[PDB]
């Protein structure tokens, strides 16, 4: 008795983790620019992510050693009486890797941590990972970064959300945050307990895409549009409907 | 006044084309094998896709030169009075490639034809791309091959569906076709006219994702399981709600 309108299951004890890797600045020898803005986009985070009932668990600036073993805890911690996994990363990233303090690390090897094979507890239940990651550059600036993270896919029951895509560019004002990330917060404040998360991430596209380019304060930033996108490895609608105490 | 439920305007004279590149046999000297089976893929698609509407146009074995002749053709002509634009890819592909019968061809030329800047008739409007392609290994039996094409993301409005992830491994039953475009083609059947297409893809997540594949006539088939995804840069809303004659 196949159903077009299945739902994820969302009425376990707990919403469950929201993990925040965020990433300002970074060791010397690396050659890679602070993110000045970074934490409006974790503070936002934080409480729009908190307001769904996700326990958030927020790191600045690990060093890939300390970062691989918090979210290897994470991994292998219970989530049988949750609702669902989230990973944020807000760092530099290239091509398959994001930047911990110290060193890249595969985002495969993040993500694969949460597959069916190795996190039983979270089988079935949507594994949500939102990447704010871009080239490392060099009162309110707004700082614009080249796309350069792969937009991968991870998984049975993964959504990959990227804050660019491949030849457009990422924006970072150095108060306010990244556009990215302000958009999809200011989705998740009005949305976020309603509208589908797949749907709310469309509007989080069509939001992004229109922020206009044409009259910049830099010349040299005019043009370079903003596109983000989701991949969805996800098998049922997803919602983030109040729980009952 | 930006509203949640933005649906893109598909109240236009015509639905659109839907092209498909459908690719069995390869030049001696690629050293691919044929793909039994795909003849049912473009049957299937043609059918479901003329249902909703679409002007679909089939080439079969084209050569590299031929492909990029058609589907400039296809990009230049006005898609003014149009919904969308479809393209589908049957054949092999590794990476950024799809094979033409001759040739590997870049994606990213493909899609960068119906990009804002380039076919101005399409801004705004959905342009999908439907890729089933894999690596091609040295009565109805069923064929495994492993991923091998990114799941790229491609523009603002652009939606890239995608037969295979990283890591997994896609289907081609030699009668009656790819795992992938059967389920695509069934759940276009049920539901295509009804559906948010999206929410459609994600139906066809599931029904690939619970194909199982621990009993298999070929034991070295055992476990090589397939996840669908699509990457969506869509900013609203989109369904093929039937059309007033
Ligand atoms: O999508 C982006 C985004 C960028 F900022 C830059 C480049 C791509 C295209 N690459 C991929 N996309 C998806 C899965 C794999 C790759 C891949 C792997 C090895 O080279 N590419």
């Amino acid at each position: 008795m196949f159903d077009p309108a299945e739902k994820y299951k969302m009425d376990h004890r707990r919403r469950g983790i929201a993990l925040i890797f965020n990433h300002e600045r970074f060791f010397w020898h690396l050659t890679l620019p602070e993110r000045r803005g970074t934490c409006a986009d974790r503070d936002n985070l934080t409480r729009r992510f908190s307001d769904l009932g996700f326990e958030v668990k927020c790191f600045n600036d690990l060093k890939a050693e300390e970062l691989l073993l918090k979210i290897h805890e994470v991994s292998t911690v219970s989530h049988a009486d949750a609702d669902c996994f989230v990973c944020v990363f807000l760092s530099h990233g290239e091509g398959n890797h994001i930047y911990a303090y110290d060193a890249k690390i595969e985002i495969q090897t993040l993500t694969g941590l949460f597959k069916g094979d190795k996190c039983h507890s979270l089988v079935g239940k949507p594994k949500i990972f939102i990447i704010q990651a871009a080239r490392g550059n060099q009162t309110n600036i707004t700082e614009v970064d080249a796309a350069s993270v792969y937009t991968l896919p991870a998984g049975a029951d993964f959504l990959m959300c990227y804050s660019v895509a491949e030849g457009y560019y990422s924006h970072r004002e150095t108060v306010n945050g990244s556009w990215y990330i302000q958009d999809l917060c200011e989705m998740l404040g009005k949305y976020g307990s309603s509208l589908e998360f797949t749907e709310l991430l469309t509007l989080v596209n069509r939001k992004v895409s229109q922020r206009r380019v044409d009259f910049c304060k830099d010349p040299s930033a005019i043009g370079k549009k903003q596109v983000p996108c989701f991949a969805s490895m996800l098998t049922k609608k997803l919602h983030f409907f109040p729980k009952s105490n």
